[PDB]
């Protein structure tokens, strides 16, 4: 740390503190996580995965039972700029361009075989030029973007469960409000239930046998899907519905999504950030 300044407390991250800070030498500002042997192996390859919308990882330092992190410093994260935004909401043109830009992220990621695993507002990262990038591959764990098979207790993870959470945030910057705000596992998958439909085996062969689904569950209809994002046209609400499938093999991938009619007329608008 004698290497940087610290200069503020950007907040936590999956596996420790992040803290903006300068380079005593170089003059770059930086954000610094620091953390607290195959891990050390496995954050070198996440180095080499260099693309316009993955946040670049600069440096990876292990020292003294501690791993810092050095991050390219973005100036804003998606969380506060829908809160700066909720009285007109973004506009659509830049919702379109951020979840283009975030597809492209991961079908970069996937591509690689690389999942983020708890995409939410707080780790997408924002820039005054219009980008978007990913970040973040006493605390309370936030679970509204949990997909299901996660919350019913699948131990394999596919590519799948980024695209729902990606959904969510999507029907959450055209609503104002976030599409699934549970505070409990079971809370949370019965906010799902209670919009989708409970899942069965005709729209998800093999639920009834996670580890985690119980015969007991309430069997609640799926809602009308023109009640739950209103503002949004058809093709806005056909890709959602692609991504919120509850059969992850069903789910859209992100490299099919780039092809969604909903981004044929799709530009790179530029938000008004307050700094
Ligand atoms: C560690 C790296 C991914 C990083 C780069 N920029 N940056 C910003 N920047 C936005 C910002 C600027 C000024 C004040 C607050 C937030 C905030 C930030 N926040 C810390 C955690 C918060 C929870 N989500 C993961 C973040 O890395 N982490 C990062």
């Amino acid at each position: 740390m004698e290497n940087f300044q610290k200069v503020e407390k950007l907040g936590e991250g999956q596996y420790g503190v992040v803290y903006k800070a300068r380079n005593k030498l170089t003059g770059e500002v930086v954000a610094l996580k620091k953390i607290r042997s195959t891990a050390i192996r496995e954050i070198s390859l996440l180095k080499e995965l260099n693309h316009p919308n993955i946040i670049k990882l600069l440096d990876v330092i292990h020292t003294e039972n501690k791993l810092y992190l050095v991050f390219e410093f973005l100036h804003q994260d998606l969380e506060v700029f829908m809160k700066a935004s909720a009285l007109t909401g973004i506009p659509l043109p830049l919702i379109k361009s951020y979840l283009f830009q975030l597809l492209q992220g991961l079908a970069f990621c996937h591509s690689h075989r690389v999942l983020h695993r708890d995409l939410k507002p707080n780790n997408l990262l924002i820039n005054t030029e219009g980008a978007i990038k990913l970040a973040d591959f006493h605390e309370v764990v936030t679970l509204w973007y949990r997909a299901p098979e996660i919350l019913l207790g699948c131990k394999y993870y596919s590519t799948a469960v980024d695209i729902w959470s990606l959904g969510c945030i999507f029907a959450e910057m055209v609503t104002r409000r976030a599409l699934f705000p549970g505070d409990s596992e079971i809370d949370q998958l019965f906010r799902i239930f209670r919009t989708l439909g409970t899942p069965d085996e005709v729209v998800w062969p093999g639920v009834t046998s996670m580890p985690d689904y119980k015969p007991s569950f309430p069997k609640w209809a799926r809602q009308d899907f023109s009640k739950v994002v209103p503002p949004l046209d058809e093709d806005g609400r056909s890709l959602l519905s692609q991504m919120l499938h509850y059969d992850p093999n069903k789910r859209i991938s992100a490299k099919a999504a780039l092809a969604h009619p909903f981004f044929q007329d799709v530009t790179k608008p530029v938000p008004h950030l307050r700094l």
